[PDB]
């Protein structure tokens, strides 16, 4: 049993831009961007609920800006792709209900106390687990094929799940292959199952997963239910921050529990999560580790981190005491300085709402810092 | 040296997210009382003077959502405008629909009923406490419970339902297991009224609550206490915040330990693997820990919609066992049948026992079928 | 002669008008409840706007009703079944905020009360009116407006004019001549029609079709001349209509429902209310009294007013005005009404079978003037 | 030769009037920053919920939460014990923020110095008196909600009506759980009714239905849903004259439902005050008629012989004042100034 004594399976899932939870996350980030464009100091905590023909915004937004919530929500939904009743949703005729408590208004304190985890594994060039990377890439490929007209029977909603067979390597993980792949994408009433499954197997899966991972034993659950036509908000309710694991690492590492979308820099469960990801990516890309996890706990009012811990999974020459000292030397994790270090006042947050907050190049927390130790 | 710190959070029954969780589980119980086969997925949104139920509930039951919601809120303890919420005059909007027929397509025999949705779900058990749960989450939940108890019996009449008790503990490693040494930090921030002064609340929380919950062997003289760190916290509950079902998933399970599959528990019946499979994985982990096989174990299962059997199962005993994960997996397969249709029979997931789980964690409490270990036969 | 004649206008709105959408949905909920619990106490208001139907009110009943199904079936019957039309029953949002009837009213009205002597469901004044200028004993203007809307709906539904859409609004101005207290309609001075349509049809086509296929098939040639004024689609485009482009509420078209300005109104909405609410029961009873007086030969044009106070079964006040078209002074007519008509809610419910689910039929095209309803059946007067 | 006529009114706390006042408050909030604002606002009040729907095209930036809560506070709902609380009520804004027909009636009767029917005048006065006694602490057991009804006995004078006496009065005002029925019915008779209705109209045969329900503790939006424009007859004449069916509250000048009703009232009051008539009705319709009830020396043909804003200043934020206690019969409004 040499094969299975150092081998395991790990699953991770992702959801496309049409998934109602992701509709809500993207709309929340759209509102946050709309406010940040005019008032970079806006204090925004927005929560979105998507149901059959209904978008509900609720939360606290104290800012000097004047935002057209109808326009923002409808433009976000249109960009998602829902523009007809035949698809189960229509930005033109959807209902937007605004319940925001807008009110006229470094060592800033934290927004609330929270656990926040960052994690970096060098098994991919993006320093992220392979399972979530593949799931996000599959959803992105489905969206790309739907939007350019290659497969007109696709619809915005979709859920993907990749099970990857891994082998341990002195504290790190190396992906051997792809044991299973599940795809469930909303479609129209015209196309038949055979065509859909053939297209998903050939045009989508084989154009994303390198052939060195797919072999003849791979298991394919393509449209396992057999009919996915009623989808989007019609087929399920959605809320902001209900897909937190899909956002960060798809199971790997850990999660403090705080949602990301809809929150500005002062809400520490977003800015500090970004800072912990920055620390972990810096340690991994700085050569110190090969797989690192950083836990940071902040308290409300109190500015400085209330607790910090590191776990390198035994992949470093430095006991995580030394790594923690390095993190203190190089990284100032107060929210007031995290803002300046990561430019968290820019309207660059909707880009993070779909296909994961991490592993994408264009984000300041994805640029490792030069560590001096 | 082998010493680290770990934090874990918990929120009281008044926290808006937990208001939503309790209301969702109350609707689920109301349906399960009349229709054990009810298919329920009920998300809840709570904010100033508004409770909104949205989701899909297909069942033969006839439920009065107004009474369910208002009695849940009353039991929480919000019964006056001075507290920021009032069950009598709160607004309940019902946007419930029928389960999508496409999902009902994937009808069939019970024993091989397919998964209600795909996804990965984790279980975890560490024997550092008699409940096989991490110490930090246990202490946070007990602090919230003590605050609720003191508020409800009139010992401290200036308390109010919302609270957030949330603790940092110092740990030492020992051959893959963790032993808690002391409580490094404790943060308490509980809603109160205007007439009470800050010094009195901080003294009472230090003496009345902390000393009656945390064993003295953990509290040292160097312990850091952040009691009401934000001065006044009078505006709380759904007012001055917003809630949603399943937005406190980590608070529910292990407070950061192990891992989470991202799936919310509250509002879902047995067909939703997000809840049934999480309960089954917790059962497997507690069975392995209590069975002596390991001192600290993590289990992962994954499902695909319409496929009854798990797509993948994995174990990680953290190096605290004589048995490699391969033969632990074999033990789990021989002893545990993890299909939802057999999980429902084994854990009696059709009983209206779900609101009790909505507050103070789904695990670590003895009265639940998934918290009684199985007799392992290997 | 312009000196001895006058003009009177009256408007009406089609089944697609958001206010009528709300009225029809409220009556649909009332019918759904009355089908199972004839004693259901229902007071439902509906608010319809783009992609949202909201039911708010008090419903105390033993029935179990699927509000989603009722609302969506009502909307489908109205004709909104695609986003291109601005509304879709499949994907519209239905929010239910219904509660139980307040116990105060329950104890003050009907609890522990015999049927014949249950107090008024609420205070207020209610009017009835009958004019013999039409066989339906209704003014010609409102009759013509309702018939124009009905013809538009009929043409849309059978596919004759596929470019029509559910929303519409007609308004007929009629030239009357006074005749010893009564009114005789001479001709139709003006007609304005504005019906929702699609983007691909040209304005001239719609104007010609409305002139020829709709108006000519409804208004008798006796009333149409070459001097009649036609405002057919006077606002160019009417393509963004229905709940989108205009909000709606229950009971916001009360005058369209009863007489289109003739007589008077007590301000009380009809839709969504059961027999205990005098706003509906007493209005129906006053219409019954007025039509009985007109059809019984006593008058040619009559108005009746009743008033109630919550918890008091008997009317507080009753008044008649025959417009000087009778041999009997209003005292005599009022004594006839008292002798022959019993206007308590508890006896009205039995005399008009107000417990049957026949209320959605009244939601569109007016509550009166249609023979299918008990209050439109004159009673044999005995004096 | 006499007859009876009833008319009702509703106090500031009535849920329909809560909605009307909130709609007019939103309209005012817009008109203060953009005189050309195009507003059509519908309001719905239910247990602990205020919902704003409709369409507003304007350059103004308005805080709907603040406007609604301040209006509700001015109404008097500031505690759950009263069934509503501006602090914790839910305001849902469904307004369609945008990119910048019908028949109407007017009527005037000189039976009162305000050129309005006596019944609606007395009903509005009774509601106002209840509000005053509730707000100055004279009767602390009163709550904002209230409904009043006056049945007056009239006699005819050559096509004109002259009131004789008040035949019936009904008062139903929300109270608290403490006061007893005897105290409420004595106070509503001696302190409210006797201070409003002149004694020449009240005699020993008058019928008093004071608190006919017995218990009216649950009231306001909790006890009944409300909507904008559901009390249109209470707004104008309480049954007298006629109504075109169009609601007033929430609409700016472009909506003939409001501006044209004001213009028709102006015409009717001008004819009555100018001496031509003693009781006149005017009927207009957009995309004209008169009936002087036989109280003029000249037929309706000689009496019949978008520019209103310039003459009525319909762009000024003076609209919430009209939301409660009737749109007419009050001195301060420009349409109540005969020309
Ligand atoms: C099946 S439920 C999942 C949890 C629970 N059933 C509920 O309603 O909340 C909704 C999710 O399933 C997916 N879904 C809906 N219809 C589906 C179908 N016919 N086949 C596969 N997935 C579907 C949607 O993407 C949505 O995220
Ligand atoms: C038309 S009734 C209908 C109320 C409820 N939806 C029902 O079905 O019974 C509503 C009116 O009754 C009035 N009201 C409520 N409680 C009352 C009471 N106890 N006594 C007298 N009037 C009351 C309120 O002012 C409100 O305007
Ligand atoms: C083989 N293997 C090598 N490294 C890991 C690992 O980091 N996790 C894991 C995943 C998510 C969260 N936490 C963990 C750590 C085990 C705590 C695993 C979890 C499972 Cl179920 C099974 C195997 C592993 C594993
Ligand atoms: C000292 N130590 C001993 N065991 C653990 C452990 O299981 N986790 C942890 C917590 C939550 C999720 N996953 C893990 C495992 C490290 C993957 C830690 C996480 C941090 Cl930040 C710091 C220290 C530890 C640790
Ligand atoms: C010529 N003529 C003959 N009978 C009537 C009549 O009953 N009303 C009317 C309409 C609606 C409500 N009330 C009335 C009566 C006049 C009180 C009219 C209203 C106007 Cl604006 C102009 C003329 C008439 C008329
Ligand atoms: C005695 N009397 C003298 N003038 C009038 C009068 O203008 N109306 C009335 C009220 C409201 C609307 N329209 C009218 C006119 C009769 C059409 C009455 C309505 C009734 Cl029920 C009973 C009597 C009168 C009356």
């Amino acid at each position: 049993a040499f094969i299975e004594e150092g081998t395991f399976l790990f699953t991770s899932e992702s959801v496309g831009e049409g998934h109602p939870d992701k509709i809500c996350d993207q709309i929340s980030d759209a509102v946050l961007d709309a406010h940040l464009q005019q008032d970079p100091d806006a204090k925004v905590a927005c929560e979105t609920v998507a149901k059959t023909g209904m978008i509900l915004l609720a939360g606290e937004i104290t800012s000097r800006a004047a935002v057209d919530y109808q326009k923002v929500v409808r433009e976000a939904v249109k960009h998602i792709g829902y523009d007809d009743s035949s698809k189960g949703f229509d930005y033109k005729t959807c209902n937007v209900l605004v319940a925001l408590e807008q009110q006229s208004p470094e060592d800033i304190g934290a927004g609330d106390q929270g656990l926040m985890f960052g994690y970096a594994t060098d098994e991919t060039e993006e320093c992220m687990p392979l399972t979530i990377v593949l799931a996000h890439k599959l959803n992105a490929k489905l969206a790309e094929l739907r939007r350019n007209g290659t497969l007109p029977w696709l619809r915005p909603d979709s859920k993907t799940q990749v099970t990857v067979q891994y082998m341990q390597d002195r504290g790190a993980v190396l992906p051997i292959r792809v044991h299973t792949i599940v795809i469930s994408v909303q479609h129209d009433e015209e196309v038949c199952l055979d065509e859909m499954r053939d297209a998903l197997k050939e045009k989508v899966i084989k154009a994303v997963v390198p052939a060195k991972y797919l072999d003849e034993d791979t298991i394919y659950h393509l449209q396992p239910s057999g009919r996915f036509v009623i989808g989007g908000p019609q087929g399920d309710a959605g809320l902001t921050g209900r897909k937190i694991i899909v956002d960060t690492y798809g199971g790997w590492g850990a999660h403090g529990g705080g949602a990301f979308s809809g929150k500005d820099y002062t809400k520490v469960d977003r800015s500090a999560a970004y800072a912990a990801r920055w620390v972990a990516k810096s340690l991994v890309k700085g050569g110190l580790c090969r797989r690192v996890l950083v836990q940071v706990s902040y308290a409300i009012g109190v500015s400085h981190p209330l607790s910090i811990s590191i776990f390198h999974y035994g992949t470093s020459q430095k006991s995580e005491r030394e790594l923690l000292e390095i993190v203190k030397k190089n990284f100032d994790l107060r929210p007031g300085v995290i803002v300046r270090d990561l430019d968290l006042k820019k309207p660059i947050y909707q880009r993070t709402a779909a296909y994961g907050h991490f592993g994408r190049d264009s984000f300041p927390w994805e640029v490792p810092k030069k560590l001096k130790y």
